[PDB]
């Protein structure tokens, strides 16, 4: 699809069998989701946003569908203001910016 | 242009007679730049991201050129860790997400 930016680019994602709403965010290196349960072991990561730094849980190799497009990659879980899909997964689904 | 998301999508902007590098950020409602002088009225704003909020000055009706494309809009100025071009200006240069 082609998504214009007059509104927030919110899409439906599916992760762990559940649907959620997430923001397609070309300014984000990483994908960060609000608190949820994921399988397996996690590693620590400190990520920086416009307000400062937060600690998150890093899960690797997680299947996630984004607008119907299948991806499998690193998902960070922590106290983010919104679910954000970053470039690590935007590249998996073949996203570019065009103007 | 078509801009890949393998790397951060950084572009050159011209604003207030200055050249600066900024990140094209579909996740950002607003355009926010590191401290600089701009002419005209402003009012204070709090803006929130990962890690919480920062206080910025909001300037309206500011001319900007982004990757060669002229636009005008609101520019927020304050202690952002990095220069971000948000949707308010991305729309004006006809920037879309595509996959
Ligand atoms: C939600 C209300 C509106 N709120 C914004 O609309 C705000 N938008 C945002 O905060 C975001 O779009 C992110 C802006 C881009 N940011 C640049 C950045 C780069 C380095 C450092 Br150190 C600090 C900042 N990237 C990040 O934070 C990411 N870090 C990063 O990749 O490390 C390299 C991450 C933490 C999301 C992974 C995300 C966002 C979107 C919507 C809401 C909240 C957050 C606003 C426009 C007001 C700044
Ligand atoms: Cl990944
Ligand atoms: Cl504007
Ligand atoms: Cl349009």
């Amino acid at each position: 699809p082609q998504i214009t930016l007059w509104q927030r680019p919110l899409v439906t994602i599916k992760i762990g069998g559940q649907l959620k709403e997430a923001l397609l965010d070309t300014g984000a290196d990483d994908t960060v989701l609000e608190e949820m349960s994921l399988p397996g072991r996690w590693k620590p990561k400190m990520i920086g946003g416009i307000g400062g730094f937060i600690k998150v849980r890093q899960y690797d190799q997680i299947p996630i569908e984004i607008c119907g497009h299948k991806a499998i990659g690193t998902v960070l879980v922590g106290p983010t203001p919104t679910n954000v899909i970053g470039r690590n997964l935007l590249t998996q689904i073949g996203c570019t910016l065009n103007f």
